């Protein structure tokens, strides 16, 4: 399902995954998953 991970020790999780998944506000990291919303 994930784009990629997201891990809590990287404090740029959220922004990561919204790179991942296209652009701001595009990801969310849901527990340990960054999924494209």
């Amino acid at each position: 399902a994930m784009c990629m991970p997201c891990f809590t020790t990287d404090h740029n999780m959220a922004r990561k995954c919204d790179d991942c998944c296209g652009g701001k506000g595009r990801g969310k990291c849901y527990g340990p998953q960054c999924l494209c919303r």
